[PDB]
C-alpha cells in the first residue's frame, strides 16, 4: 500500500561542445517519476557507460535532452512479466539514475552470468566495445593466424580487446597508446610491442621497429594523421577497418590533410568503415559467448577505469575523451 | 641514327610547365647481338607520370610507353618491321634487348589505329575493364559514378558500365566532354567545374545514390562523393589526380562519419595486378566491344615529338577528350 516517491536524476546538455567537451556544457536535471502501468518498469541504474560517440551523436541532441548512452540497470519495480523486478537490463536509459521502461529497447544480460565477472563488463570487454572488437578484427580485416595486427588507443576498451583476441587467434600485435602507464600495461597483457604515440620521435620509425615486415591489418581507432602515417607501413593487399577516427572528434569541422593516394593505390589497400550493429541474432550471441569464454579462460584480460558517483558522469566523459582511461571508463550510479 | 629524348632538368613544382623538361640529341651505339633499334611512331602521356617524375634524378629521360616499329634487328624474336610496345620513355629511338618488348594484340585490325594500344585496348582501358569488373565487381543494375569520366580510363569505365547493364553517372571538366559523354551512352553527365554544388549535382544524377564509385580524381571531389554513396558502397581508388600537383600538401581527408556509418568499402588498385590469360582475355573483350560499336573512342593527338610536354602538362590541366596521344 504504502507509495514512495523515486526521484530521477539525469544529465542534459546544456551547450553544444565547441572544441573540447567541458563540465559547463552539461547540467543536471531532477524530476519525480509518475507511477508504473502494467506493462511497465522501473529501473534503476548500476553502472553507466561514456563512450567516444557521445561526442558525435550529441551534435543531433536538442540542447537541454538528456545525454544519450548505455547502462546496466535493475529492475527496481514491475510490471512486465519478461522483465522481473531484481533482473539485471542493459538499458539505452541515457544518462539517468532512473528510468521507466515498456521493455522495448531493454536487453537482457547473458544467461549464466558469472558471480566474479562485475556486471560491467556487460558495457566494455562482454559487450558492445567487445563485440566491436571480435567483428573488426575477426571479419573486417579477417585475421586467419601469423598476421601482424596494429590497434591505435590499444589501452582502450575496444584496443585492449583487439590485441588480446589477435593474440589468442596466433597474430603478432603492435599496439599505440598515449601513456608509458598503458604501453606498461600492453606488454603485460600480451602485445608483441607498443609505444607511446605521443612522445615518438618519429612516428614512422616507431612502426618500422614494431614491425619492419610491415602490418597486415591496421585496427583504426583514431583515425587523423597516425591513420596517414600508417599507410606507408601497410603490406600489399592489407585492410585497415575505420572502426573510428577519435582523433578528430572534436574538430569535424576543420579535418586534418587527408590520406596519400600514393599508399593507397600502389599497395592496393583496402579501407572500410564498420559499425557493431551490422552483426546480430545468431552471430552476435555467439560473439557474446565467445568473449565471455575467453574472459573465463584468462586468454582476455580486462581493467575498468571507474569513476565513482552519477554527478561526475560528466567528469568521466570528458576525461576518457583526453585519455584518462586505461580500459573501458565506467561510472557507478 | 640521331635520337633526342625528352629529360626532366627540373623537378615539378606544382603544375609542371614547358622549362622543366629539356631535349637531348645522343648518337646511338652500333646495336649489339640480340638487340633492336626502335622507331617511336605513337607516344603516351599519362597522368601516373606525374607522380613518377619525383623518383627520377634530374637529367634523367622521361618515364612512358609508346607503340615502336623495329627498324634495325639482330634479334630473332622481333625481326625489322615488327612493331611493338615499349617502356623506352619519351625518345624517338632506343636501343632494346627485347626483353622489356611487347607485341601488339594477334590479329589487330587495319581499321584500329595502332595509338589504341596505349589507350582503350592497352593499358588505361585495362584499367577500366578490371577496376569496374573486378574492384567495383558490378553485376548488372548498379548505379556507377565515374570521375574524370571523358578521360582515356572514365570514358572505357562508363562505356562498359553500360554494356554491363549498370546505370553511369559521369563528372568532367569542360561543357564539351559533357555533351560528348551524353553521346556515346552516360545517362547522366555534368561539369564538376561550372554546377552550383557538387553534392546537388550527384542528387539529381542519382537520388538514390551510388552503389560503386570509380575514383580517378580523389581530394575534395572524393570527400562529397562519399556522403552520396549507399550503404555497404564500394570506391574503387584508381587515381587521384587533383592531388598530384600538391602531393605534399593534401586538401583535408575524408570524413569518418561517411565511411564508418554508411560502412564503405575503399580499396586501391594498380592495373598490373592481372597479368597473363586474364590480362590478354581482357584486351581481347575491349578489342571485341571497340569493333562490335560498344566502346567507341576518341584520341587527343598531338603533332610532334617536339611537344610531348605541352601534351602532357595539357592532359593533365584537362584539354585532352579522350586518351593523350603523341605522334613522333
Ligand atoms: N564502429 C563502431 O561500431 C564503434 C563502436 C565502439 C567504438 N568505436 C570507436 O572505437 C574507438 C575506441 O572506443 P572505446 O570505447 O574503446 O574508447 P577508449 O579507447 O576506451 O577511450 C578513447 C581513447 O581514445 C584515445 N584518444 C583520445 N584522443 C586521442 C587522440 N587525439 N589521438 C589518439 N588517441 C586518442 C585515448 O587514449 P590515449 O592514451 O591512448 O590516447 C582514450 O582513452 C573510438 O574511436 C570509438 O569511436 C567504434
Ligand atoms: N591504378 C592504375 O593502374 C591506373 C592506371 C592508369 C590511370 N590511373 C589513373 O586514372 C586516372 C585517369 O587517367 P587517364 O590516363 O585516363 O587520364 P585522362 O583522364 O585521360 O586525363 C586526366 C584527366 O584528369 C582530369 N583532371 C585533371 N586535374 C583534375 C582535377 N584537379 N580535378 C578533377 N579532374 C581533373 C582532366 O579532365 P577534366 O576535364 O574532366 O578535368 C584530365 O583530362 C588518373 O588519376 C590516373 O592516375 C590509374
Ligand atoms: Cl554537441
Ligand atoms: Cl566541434
Ligand atoms: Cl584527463
Ligand atoms: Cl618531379
Ligand atoms: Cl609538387
Ligand atoms: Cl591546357
Amino acid at each position: 500500500s504504502p507509495e514512495f516517491m523515486v526521484k530521477a536524476k539525469s544529465w542534459t546538455l546544456k551547450k553544444h561542445f565547441q572544441g573540447k567537451p567541458t563540465q559547463s556544457d552539461f547540467e543536471l536535471k531532477t524530476v519525480e517519476l509518475p507511477p508504473l502501468k502494467n506493462g511497465e518498469v522501473l529501473l534503476e541504474a548500476l553502472f553507466l557507460s561514456v563512450d567516444p560517440y557521445m561526442r558525435i551523436a550529441s551534435k543531433r541532441l536538442k540542447e537541454g535532452a538528456v545525454m544519450m548512452g548505455q547502462q546496466v540497470a535493475r529492475v527496481v519495480e514491475s510490471k512486465n512479466s519478461a522483465f522481473p523486478a531484481g533482473s539485471i537490463v542493459l538499458a539505452q536509459s541515457g544518462w539517468t539514475t532512473h528510468f521507466i521502461s515498456d521493455g522495448k529497447g531493454l536487453e537482457k544480460l547473458l544467461t549464466e552470468w558469472p558471480d566474479k565477472l562485475p556486471l560491467s563488463l556487460a558495457l566494455g570487454t562482454i559487450g558492445m566495445p567487445g563485440l566491436t572488437a571480435y567483428f573488426g578484427l575477426l571479419e573486417v580485416c579477417g585475421v586467419k593466424g601469423g598476421e601482424t595486427v596494429l590497434v591505435s588507443a590499444a589501452a582502450g576498451a575496444v584496443g585492449s580487446v583487439v590485441g588480446q583476441i589477435a593474440k589468442l587467434k596466433g597474430c603478432k600485435v603492435v599496439g599505440a597508446a598515449g601513456s608509458d602507464e598503458k604501453i606498461a600495461y600492453l606488454k603485460q597483457i600480451g602485445f608483441d610491442a607498443a609505444f607511446n604515440y605521443k612522445t615518438v620521435n618519429s612516428l614512422e620509425e616507431a612502426l618500422k621497429k614494431a614491425s619492419p615486415d610491415g602490418y597486415d591489418c591496421y585496427f583504426d581507432n583514431v583515425g587523423g594523421e597516425f591513420l596517414n602515417t600508417v599507410l606507408s607501413q601497410m603490406k600489399d593487399f592489407g585492410k585497415i577497418a575505420i572502426c573510428g577516427a577519435i582523433s578528430v572528434y572534436n574538430r569535424m569541422d576543420q579535418l586534418p590533410p587527408g590520406p596519400s593516394p600514393e599508399s593507397i593505390i600502389y599497395k592496393q589497400l583496402r579501407i572500410e568503415g564498420f559499425i557493431v550493429y551490422r552483426w546480430q541474432g545468431d552471430v552476435r550471441e555467439k560473439a557474446l559467448r565467445d568473449l565471455m569464454k575467453w574472459v573465463l579462460e584468462g586468454k582476455i584480460q580486462y581493467h575498468e577505469h571507474v569513476t565513482k558517483g552519477f554527478e561526475n558522469m560528466p567528469a568521466a566523459f570528458i576525461e576518457m575523451l583526453n585519455g584518462a582511461n586505461l580500459g573501458k571508463a565506467v561510472v557507478t550510479a
